[PDB]
């Protein structure tokens, strides 16, 4: 890294971004080098990054087409920039607080989320993330032989579910278009059986994978400041919100970057 | 505010749940009885805290731990040359043996009277990688449903080493080096002792869950089929991401962890670096509800 100065955050995934202008367009070299951390980090964020609505939609773009997700509130005048957004009044429950990854009901889910911090707690609100490279690759060779060959059958009915209950069909294991490495893909918000399978035969392997990715050395915890500009990588990630701030206010933006089908 | 609240230290919470940063003090130096004061305040509210910058002698890692309450180095610990009361945390580059602690746990429970705390100070660890994870078992308690706590608050809990250098250790596979581990009696390690299920602190006075997968072995006067669910369901409960906090750690960061209301665990995420932390035991009381 040359253009770029890049500290990974722990030994299984996310990096801290500096000595870059996210304001301004970024050069071939630049850009590339930025690429090539997401891709090896999965998680990447820039601290002090008073980026415009503007050049946050620009900034996405450079991922791919921005394709925002179904179900959240865009700012005024600006499709393409929805809302992550908590009153300090506001009681319930937390948007997001399960591990999951988004939109995984779609045939082709989104392959990435630029989120951009307005205004955040002192302490408080943090993000998890985690690595299905690593939850892929801790399998045993037994146990990654045993299910390698298994699809998985998504849909949106315990989150909004008529297009709630449409279902879709992605493999267990998924290559990265982008990086080329593979990757587990399940989660316990979207998906419902294991194709081919009775429930009984189901319901024990998918818990068993939801327990195993989600086993607290795969992960990362960031921490936000105003100004923090973060992308997450939607294909061989997932992320957990933390609802550790009751009466504080929170507040980010987020776009959407388009994927492809989930392929083996 | 914290920042008036204290007055001779600066506390910066890492989480909404636990954890605390603490600056402005210098751990080389008896402590004054105000700045003392501060600390264990800051100690019994943020149940794990930690002094960035604290460049300590043995001597003053040991003088330090000793403001907690009396040292009592943990039975499977190694120590290092000239100190008893100093404990090593220690993998060396190439080692690939199971690693010390990497799942969620508190010390030594299987003791008649376990661990108030643990002061642990970061000798040489790797860039990044080896963070280690904490949770409040005060907020595991709080979060269970009136009528889960009503179900369990009068519980008691067998606990014994049997997994860790007893017989259930002795008849597996995956085996601690001898780098900071010691040879154990396996008499030793299955010694059974009961705690209750939810203890009070007695520094903090609050209630919280006392459980751990590790030493625990089943609730007492249950079978292992009864018992299997209720403590599963609890260890699941406990370690929820959001009950969580994690902890990077840099050269002459000093911590304090509260070995009774919370849990932690390491992270193997750092194979083929060293990484060397020591650690001073402080004694603790019998859990107690
Ligand atoms: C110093 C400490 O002793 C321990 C040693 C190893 C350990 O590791 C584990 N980690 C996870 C699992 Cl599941 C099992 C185990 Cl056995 C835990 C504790 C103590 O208790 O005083
Ligand atoms: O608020 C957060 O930390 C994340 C919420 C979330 O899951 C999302 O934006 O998709
Ligand atoms: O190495 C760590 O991060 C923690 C190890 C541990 O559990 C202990 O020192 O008791
Ligand atoms: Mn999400
Ligand atoms: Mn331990």
């Amino acid at each position: 890294f040359e253009r770029i100065a890049v500290q990974p955050l722990t030994g299984v995934l996310g990096a801290e971004i500096t000595g870059v202008d996210l304001r301004e367009p970024l050069d071939d070299s630049t850009w590339n080098e930025i690429l090539d951390a997401f891709h090896t980090y999965q998680v990447i964020y820039f601290p002090g990054q008073a980026i415009t609505n503007e050049q946050h939609i620009a900034f996405s773009r450079r991922f791919g087409p921005v394709d925002p997700v179904p179900l959240l509130k865009s700012i005024e005048g600006y499709p393409e920039v929805q809302m992550i957004r908590r009153e300090a009044n506001e009681s319930g429950r937390v948007i997001g607080d399960d591990w999951h990854t988004d939109s995984t009901f779609l045939d082709a889910p989104p392959a990435a989320v630029v989120m951009r911090a307005i205004d955040v707690p002192e302490h408080g609100g943090d993000t998890g993330f985690l690595s299905m490279y690593t939850a892929w690759e801790t399998l045993s060779p037994t146990m990654q032989a045993t299910i390698e060959g298994l699809n998985v059958v998504h849909s949106a009915t315990r989150v909004f579910g008529d297009a709630g209950d449409r279902e879709t069909v992605h493999p267990l294991v998924v290559t990265h278009p982008g990086s080329g490495r593979k990757g587990l893909y399940v989660n316990q918000v979207y998906c419902q059986r294991i194709e081919g399978m009775t429930d009984a035969e189901s319901k024990p392997l998918l818990q068993f994978l939801y327990e195993h990715a989600t086993r607290f050395d795969f992960t990362c915890r960031v921490r936000w400041k105003k100004d923090q500009v973060l992308v997450w990588d939607n294909l061989c990630t997932m992320h957990r919100a933390v609802p550790d701030y009751a009466g504080k206010f929170r507040y980010l933006t987020r776009t959407t970057v388009g994927g492809v089908r989930p392929a083996r």
